[PDB]
């Protein structure tokens, strides 16, 4: 199933966009809104993920409870490893909006710099523990 998988692609590309930095991007950056609204799309995303695992224990083959539960308990971190780096890249957005005021409307061009670099690393970090996460859902898919 796939619903959480189109709510973590509308995070993913809101996501993208906010890496090109553009002038729109600076704007919503230094206001809450692209906080704001990473938000709500990771919200979705970890809703629609609970309610799949729900719907998934529902169609479970043949597996022991040593082995079931050893399964959920790793794609529980699973799911907590992808909240964790979508909380990330919020509070490093929080950061940068902070050290944009604490310039004092000096350039903050060496500081959009290396958000960009920081932000790319994030964000490869959270396509591969998606990856993940999407391997121990398939597993679980059908059971073990």
């Amino acid at each position: 199933g796939q619903r959480w998988e189109l709510a973590l692609g509308r995070f993913w590309d809101y996501l993208r966009w906010v890496q090109t930095l553009s002038e729109q991007v600076q704007e919503e950056l230094l206001s809450s809104q692209v906080t704001q609204e990473l938000r709500a799309l990771m919200d979705e995303t970890m809703k629609e993920l609970k309610a799949y695992k729900s719907e998934l224990e529902e169609q479970l083959t043949p597996v022991a409870e040593e082995t079931r539960a050893r399964l959920s308990k790793e794609l529980q971190a699973a799911q907590a490893r992808l909240g964790a780096d979508m909380e990330d890249v919020c509070g490093r957005l929080v950061q940068y909006r902070g050290e944009v005021q604490a310039m004092l409307g000096q350039s903050t061009e060496e500081l959009r710099v290396r958000l960009a670099s920081h932000l790319r690393k994030l964000r490869k970090r959270l396509l591969r523990d998606a990856d993940d996460l999407q391997k121990r859902l398939a597993v679980y898919q059908a059971g073990a």
